[PDB]
């Protein structure tokens, strides 16, 4: 009744397995879901548990990946023939790489352009968790936006999973807006970080919601680590840097719009700008997590836009037990909307995000290991680094306690080519790469970014390939020699 | 004449005498987008005087330069930098043996480095115009590829008049700058043909510093004529295209058509005039030979471009007779007729040509054996990124069988797979759309590979598989082709 309310779709309450019951073999099922924030949860269980008495496949779209284990669930159920556009759970990301489950991972912002656009099968039905559904009939998201709007308006049914764990204070924190349509396309009319250009619910008829159901569960809490030594000297390389840029004059003491990715690495860089001069800073990303409040609490953070919200538990109970201090400073947006190319190039956003390994050329893998072997996915690294105003990747420079280096001659897998790379930084320093050539990008990278026990040998493969020529000097023999040595005999130099 | 703002005749002055004022150490941005519309007179002069009194200099064009430009400056040891573009043998050399530091950037990204401080400023700018307005605004030419942001940026303004073009060139070009961060609005256009700037490029005319006449042509398009395999390509797109429209996935005018510099691309453009598609447009960064027999074949009713090369008999047709087609024209600066924002709105289907791809769907635009810069990627990220059906094409091998251009791994990235909808030989075509990458090995080996590359492509993907992984490789057998190829004459010699 403060849940629902529009009172004659009572009649479509109704259990979990019942709704389930309604997804069968063959059929294609978007649902809300992003870095563990707002996804559904009690249908997909259900969906999973029901697959092991009689199995079938299922094609999975969701806004990214999922938290409560629940692709683990699907995958060991059997139930995933497909699944989009990203997925953190190593349970599905061993099926992925035996060949049991065809991945796609695409740029983030782009799904639903291809699925409005006739280039992608759509979604059959749509599962989307709920805080509310509107007097209209409309429905009203969690802790994320994602893809859901698209899969609601797109999808024939639509299931809404209405979530007692998140309150009805949610409302409003949303912007629900879906760009007009080819071939007579109208501008996004954004322009200001945070401009209300949509709705607060996504709007739907809603004769098409065929199920609601009640469920009480919480969100997979964030599990980034606390920062340590390296991270915080990462923070502080990318300081430095941002100092030595608005002494310059090349940037303002506010920065510019910040985008930071998804893990500990990058929230521990976010965490490191405490400590910094630097004042009114916005946020444009398309993952907010506990950085985005320990910068709103220090007082340096004015405004964060996203798509997700993913906190650790306490900042989660602090935020959403206390939303009115918050939500004046934030909204949620589609994820289309958080990453578009068209925004974020308006914006001018700067763009942290981390490298899985990076090369001597600037070249940036953020998925597969070895060349083959797929983590989670290039998420939403792409939309953000081709147009940003500064496209920003950060590792630690080594893993494996030394048997692997993230700088490597050639990578293994390219995510982003070294034209959406401007800067690069480890632990060990920071490599400036606007307006280099390759072969001074390599001396930068090799002089700053990679740890002592690779530098000689890096430097000794650079020298040689450059005696070889080219603009782009490699050794064919050698280029991918670090990441055979490592899958052969357990260490990138061990030859 | 020409220069309406009689004040200006002041500046009146020899090629060389205006590049004199071309300093040692400075930046140049200059007119010039593949062949069309560079200033001549003046970079000849400057690597004239240069053989006899050194400068360095670094170069930045709209994208390559004719009139053996990039090979003068470059054997009078004038470049010591080089962007964003090039297609020059001498200059590839020198790129390639580290004797010229070479960026190339995505084509629509250059300005705007340039306006929120992240790339040096041009501290001069040399522009071929038609004409200066009475405001002493410059009119272009048959480019607008970088002049207005380098015209803006610069301190000082060299004006070429090429009495060669036309003073009716003036009003096919439509010159905007967007706003500035970080009160930037959109950029307004929403339909190929909308006019949202200005005729000319407006700067004060008092920037001016030098007015050099000159009487030259442009460099013509190199395209070639299509054959057999070009054919075989552009009917395996023209198939696809039916297929959709059939399908109900695609109008019967396509989408706002992009198609690349150089013989395939324009060959394919060509293929679409035996087609049953019906008023097309075009939003492309180029426009070619195949654009104006669209447009006389009644199949093309506009086209966008930022920049215009033609063969020599076509050049003189339209040229000699531009009323016939300037309703149907317009030149956008390249940062506009690239944009991302303006490429992902009209849903433009891009047309452009590889180096080489990979069975996972990976393109390499510039880079032989890895290493060994070609020209530059150009436009065709900035187009494949956005578009809504990125394509790309290729006959399927080179040099007598000794190359496939259908590779088990690129040996350099360009495009990864995010960004490549649609792979065309003359073998077939693979449609990779909602694809994993080892669906897309299937598909791509099946469709696009020789038959005599199929089979030892096939064993190498399914070898790759036995290793598993999302994305199937051998690391010691990934680049042995580029290995083969380069130490023994063949990619299939090991």
């Amino acid at each position: 009744r403060d849940r629902v309310r529009l009172p004659s779709l009572l009649d479509k309450v109704m259990s979990a397995a019942e709704a389930a019951d309604l997804i069968q073999d063959g059929m294609t099922v978007g649902m809300s879901g992003f870095t563990r924030a707002g996804e559904a949860k009690a249908v997909p269980q259900a969906l999973a548990m029901r697959a092991k008495e009689r199995p079938l496949r299922i094609s999975l779209m969701t806004g990214a990946s999922l938290g409560n284990d629940l692709d683990k669930q699907l995958t060991e159920a059997g139930v995933l023939a497909r699944r989009m556009p990203f997925q953190v759970d190593s349970t599905l990301r061993k099926a992925i790489n035996a060949g049991e489950v065809m991945f796609i991972d695409q740029h983030l912002s782009e799904t639903v352009e291809q699925l409005r656009n006739h280039q992608l099968k759509l979604p059959d039905i749509a599962v989307i968790e709920a805080a509310a559904i509107t007097e209209q009939g409309h429905i009203v998201p969690t802790t994320s936006v994602g893809n859901s709007a698209s899969f609601a308006i797109f999808a024939k049914q639509v299931i809404v999973e209405i979530n007692l764990a998140h309150s009805t204070n949610l409302e409003g924190l949303h912007d629900i807006y879906i760009p007009t349509y080819r071939p007579t396309r109208t501008p996004i009319p954004l322009t200001r970080v945070d401009d209300r250009i949509g709705s607060t619910a996504i709007p739907i008829p809603p004769e098409k919601i065929v199920a609601i159901v009640i469920n009480d569960q919480p969100d997979s809490p964030s599990t980034v680590l606390p920062p340590d030594g390296e991270t915080q000297a990462i923070a502080n390389h990318l300081i430095d840097f941002f100092k030595r840029e608005v002494d310059a004059g090349r940037m303002s003491n506010s920065l510019g719009p910040l985008q930071a990715g998804i893990g500990s690495i990058a929230n521990a860089v976010m965490c490191g700008l405490i400590e910094s001069p630097f004042e009114n800073l916005t946020m444009y990303s398309e993952v907010l997590q506990d950085s985005t409040f320990d910068l709103i609490d220090a007082g340096k953070l004015r405004f964060a836009s996203g798509s997700s919200i993913t906190l650790s538990p306490r900042r989660n109970a602090d935020v959403f037990g206390n939303l009115e201090r918050y939500k004046d400073k934030l909204v949620l947006r589609p994820q289309e909307i958080s990453n578009h190319p068209e925004v974020v190039r308006r914006l001018g956003i700067i763009g942290i995000n981390t490298a899985l390994e990076f090369d001597i050329y600037g070249n940036v893998n953020s998925t597969h290991v070895g060349g083959t072997k797929m983590m989670n996915g290039i998420g939403g690294s792409g939309d953000f680094a081709r147009n940003a105003h500064l496209a920003i990747f950060v590792t630690k420079s080594i893993a494996k306690g030394g048997n692997i280096s993230s700088v490597v001659p050639m990578v293994s897998h390219v995510d982003h080519t070294e034209h959406d790379v401007d800067i690069l930084v480890t632990e060990q320093g920071l490599a400036d790469l606007r307006g280099l050539a390759p072969r001074e990008r390599a001396r930068v990278i090799i002089e700053n970014c990679v740890h002592p026990s690779y530098q000689a040998p890096l430097l000794d493969y650079f020298e040689a390939a450059c005696a070889k020529g080219g603009h782009t000097p490699h050794l064919l023999r050698e280029a991918l020699a670090w990441h055979l040595n490592l899958e052969e005999r357990g260490h990138m130099l061990a030859g």
